[PDB]
Parts: structure tokens; sequence; C-alpha cells
């Protein structure tokens, strides 16, 4: 669960939205009379109209992640 | 759950968003006479009409996470 | 659930929102008449209509996140 | 639960907002004749029209969080 | 829960809102007539229209951040 | 709980708002004819239209936090 | 231009319209790069989106109308 | 132009509308780039969203109307 | 130009209207770089949302109107 | 212009409008870099939002108009 | 211009407005960069929001109106 | 311009209006880098937000007017 990055040393990125009557639902719980719900969410979401991910890493860059469930 | 970067030393980024009438939920519970409702969001959640992530990492950068649940 | 970052030496950034009539809810419980309701929110909430996240490391940067849930 | 950021030695940032009958909501609990709700957001929430992180980390910079929940 | 930062030494940020009829609410607990609400909010919230966070970090920074929760 | 920070040696920062008939709410319990409302704010709370950080570490600087919730 | 009437002696209704994102013209002259423009109007026009007439001329009515146009 | 009335002796109703964003032009007379433009009404012209004429004229009415136009 | 109107002896109703962003023109002459513009009115113009005209004329009424237009 | 009206012897009503944002004209000269403008009126200009009439003339009435225009 | 009325002789109502934002024009003669503006009014102009006229001439009235124009 | 009225002899109501930020013009002439401007009224003009009238002319009455114009 560890994420090292160690960098040693010895463009234009546009994103154009024009969005009318625009509805972004993300983790939702939308629900009525029920008995029960569940909902469980641990990982990454991205959500979006415009989802843009320009140059995530450009030099030395480390991501990780993790998630579990026991119930035994 | 360790995250480390070191560094050692020896352009125009545009977001445009033009936007009527929006609506944007996150991590929503909507609900009605509902007896119950159980939500354990606990990770990474990112939501948006324009959502944009330019360079998330330009450097020596770590990015980490964890989550977890026992219930036993 | 340790971060580190040493840096040893020896753009223009553009976001434009032009939103008419724009609601955005993040964390939110809306509800009527219900029993119960259970949210346990304890991670990383990013949102809304212009979510811009530009250069979010640049130099030596870490980021770390940890959450848990124990019941028995 | 430790961070930590050491450095040693020996541009133009733009966020623009036109917003008309905005409304925003951050962690909220809406209900009404609800018997009971249970809210325990306790991470890192960031809501809103124009959210904008431009340079999170430029030099030598650390961030870290950690949550926890037990029953039994 | 430590946090330490330690420098040894041997451009225009621009924010611009023009808000009209603006309604924000932060951490907000709205009812009528329940029996009872729980709000445990402990983390790190930030909210708002023009939520601009520039320049988190700049030298030598660290942020930390620590809850939890234990009700047997 | 420990925070600390040493430094040793040996721009222009704009935030406009034009805001008009604006309504801003921090920490509030709205409420009528309720029985009972817990609220345990502890943590970090910005709340507002132009809610901006510039600079929030530029030299060393450390920030930290501390929160818990104990029932039995 | 002889127009005449005379008269001698001796229920549920509903008209409903849900129109959405309606344009309407009546008379229009739409043009570009023109030298002479003339519109004359003589009679009776009605414009609108729901032009509604009910029962009109009980008794004795005389809607008559004369136009002329000379053009040497 | 004669008109004449002459009148001797010897329910539930409903109109509605609902109509968003609606746009409505009578007598229009768009150009770009002109010389002249002449626009002569003499008539009755009625213009709106709910244009209703109801019972009219129970007794004797003239609606007469004359116009004209020389051009030399 | 002769009109006349004679007379001798010897109900649930509801208009409604809902409308928003309802922008309405009557007699318009909309134009650019232009020389002579004339607007002559001699009848009858009734604009605006909800024109409405009920039980008109009970007994005798005249609406005559008359114009004229000479250029030389 | 001749007009006349004569007369000799021997319920529930309801209109209503719910506007929002409701721009309204009437007679208009809308022009750009013009020489001459003329704007005569001689009859009858009813204007507004709810423009209504109600059980006019209820005996004799006379609306008689006349205009006139020379142009040498 | 001859106009005449005589007579011899030997209920719940509402009207309602509920308007936001409403700007209304009556007769407007709008122009830029010009050099002759005439603007003659002879006749009735009844301009508002609520323009209303309810049981007008219970007897014997006259509207009677002339305008003219001569231009040489 | 005659005009005449004669007459010989041998219940619930309401207006109402709620109007906010509402913007009224009557008889308007707007214009910029002018010469020449007359405005000329000679008729009967009604302005207002809320003009009414009620009942008017039980008797005999007489609303005539007269009104010219000479240019040379």
């Amino acid at each position: 669960v560890v994420a090292a990055a160690e960098k040693t040393k010895q463009g234009v990125l546009y994103v154009g939205s024009k969005t009318k009557e625009g509805v972004v639902h993300g983790v939702a719980t939308v629900a009525e009379k029920t008995k029960e719900q569940v909902t469980n969410v641990g990982g990454a979401v991205v959500t979006g109209v415009t989802a843009v991910a320009q140059k995530t890493v450009e030099g030395a860059g480390s991501i990780a992640a993790a998630t579990g469930f026991v119930k035994k």
C-alpha cells in the first residue's frame, strides 16, 4: 500500500465544455419506501459530462489503491 | 499506507465551461419513507459537469489510498 | 499513514466558468419520514460544476489517505 | 499519521466565475419527520460551483489523512 | 498526528467572482418535527460558489489530519 | 498532535467579489418542533461565496488537526 | 365595403396548452442588405401562443375592414 | 366603408396555458443595412401569450376599420 | 368611414397563465445602418402576456378607426 | 369618420398570471446609425403584462379615432 | 370626426398577477447616432403591468380622438 | 372633432399585483448623438404598475381630444 517516486536531475492543454441543462450524479443512492440499501463505494470514481484527464503523470509519478471487504 | 516522493536537482492550461441550469450531486442519499439506508463511501470520488484533471503529477509526486470494511 | 516529500536543490493556468441557475450538493442526505439513514463518508470527495485540479503536484509532493470500518 | 516535508537550497493563475442564482450545499442533512439520521463525515470534502485547486503542491509539500469507525 | 516542515537556505494569482442571489450552506442540519438527528462532522470541509485553493503549499509545507469514532 | 516548522537562512494576490443578495450559513442547525438534534462539529470548516485560500504555506509551515468521539 | 348584421325578437369548455420552448412569429419581414421596405397592415392580426376567441357576436356585429395601396 | 349592427326586442369555461421560455413576435420588420423603412398600422393588432376574447358584442357592435396609402 | 350600433327594448370563467422567461414584442421595427424610418399607428394595438377582453359591448358600441398616408 | 351608438328602453370570473422574467415591448423602433425617425401614434395602444378589459360599454360608447399623415 | 352615444329610459371578479423581474416598455424609440427624431402622440396610450379597465361607460361616453401631421 | 353623450330618465371586485423588480416605461425616446428631438403629447397617457380604471362614465362623459402638427 506503498507508493514511491523519485526524480533526480544532474504545450497547450485545452478543455472546452458548453453544456445546457446538464445534470450530473456521482455516487448516489436514490430510493423510496425501500426496506434497506447497502452501498460500500471505496475505490476511485470519476464521473462527469466533460471528464478529462490530460497528462495524469508527467515526471516520476506513482499512484496506488487498496480496498477490502470481510463480512464473516 | 506510506507515500514518499523525493526530487533532487544538482505551457497554457485552459479549462472553459459555459453551463446553463446545471445541477450536480456528489455523494448523495435521497430517500423517502425508507426504513434504512447504509452508505459507507470511503474512497476517492471526483464528480462534476466539467471535471478536468490536467497535470496531476509533474515532478516527483506520489498518491496513495487505503480503505477497509470488517463486519464479522 | 506516513507521507513524506523532500526536495533538495544544489505558464498560465486558466479556469473559466459562466454558470446560470447552478445548484451543487456535496455530501448530502435528503429524506422525509425515513426511519433511519446511515452515512459514513470518510474518504476524499471533490464535487462541482467546474471541478478543475491543475498541477496537483509540481515539485516533491506526497498525498496519502486511510479509512476504516469495524462493526463486529 | 505523520507528514513531513523538508526543502533545502544551497506564471498567472486565473480563476473566473460569473454565476447567477447559485445555490451550494456542503455536508447537509435535510429531513422532515424522520425518526433518526446518522451522519459521520470525517474525511475531506471540497464542494462548489467553481471548485479549482491549482498548484496544490509546488515545493516540498506533504498531505495526510486518517479516519476510523468502530462500533462493536 | 505529527506534522513537520523545515526549510533551510544557504506571479499573479487572480480569483474573480460576480454572483447574483447566491446562497451557500456549509455543514447544515435542516429539519422539522424530526425525533432526532446525529451529525459528527470532524474532518475538513471546504464549501463555496467560488472555492479556489491556489498554491496550497509553496515551500516546505506539511498538512495532517486525524479523526475517530468509537461507540462500543 | 505536534506541529513544528523551522526555517534557517544563512507577486499580486487578487480576490474580487461582487455579490448581490448573498446569504451564507456556516455550521447551522435549523429546526422546528424537533424532539432533539445532536451536532458535534469539531474539525475544520471553511464556507463562503468567495472562499479563496491563496498561498496557504509559503515558507516553513505546518498545520495539524485531531478530533475524537467516544460514547461507550 | 358594405357590411351589416341584424337580429330581431318579439356547457363544460376547456382549452389547454403546455408548451415548452415555443417561439411564435406573426407577420415577419426578415431580410439582409436591402434598400426599400414597406409594411402596411390594415385588417385584423392576432398572434400569440393560445389565441382563443369564444362565443363572439351574440347579437349583431360587423368586423368590416378596408385597405388600399396606390403606388405611382 | 359602411358597417352596421342592430338588435331589437319587444357555463363552466377554462382557458389555461403553462408556457416555458416562450418568445412571441407580432408585426416585425427585422433587417440589416437598409435605407428606407415604412411601417403603417391601421387595423387591429392583438399580440401576447394568451390572447383571449370571450363573449364579445352581446348587443350591437362595429369593429369597422379603414386604411389607405398613397405614394407618388 | 361610417359605423353604427343600436339596441332597443320595450357562469364560472377562468383564464390562467404560468409563463416563465416570456419575451413578447408587439409592433417592432428592428434595423441596423438605415437612413429613413417612419412608424405610423392609427388603429388599436393590444400587447401583453395575458391580453384578455371579456363581455365587451353589452349595449351599442363603435370601435371605428380611420387612417391615411400621403407621400409625394 | 362617423361613429354612433344608441340604447333605448321603455358570475364567477378569474384572470390570473404568474410570470417570471417577463419582458414586454409595445410599439418599438430599435435602430442603429440612422438619420430620420418619425413615430406618430393616434389610435389606442394598450401595453402591459395583464392587459384586461372587462364588461366595457354597458350602454352607448364610441371608441372612434382618426389619423392622418401628409408628406410633401 | 363625429362620435356619439345615447341612452334613454322611461358578481365575483378577480384579476391577479405575480410578476418577478418584469420589464415593460410602451411606445419606445431606441436609436444610436441619428439626426432627426419626432414623436407625436395624440390618441390614448395605457402602459403598465396590470392595465385593467372594468365596467366602463355605463351610460353614454365618447372616446373620440383626432390627430394630424403635415410635413412640407 | 365633435363628441357627445346623453342619458335621460323619466359586487365583489379585486385587482391585485405582487411585482418584484418591475421597471416600467411609458412614452420613451432613448437616443445617442442626435441633433433634433421633438416630443408632442396631446391625448391621454396613463403609465404605472397597476393602472386601473373602474366604472367610469356612469352618466354622460366626453373623452374627446384633438392634436395637430404643422411643419414647413
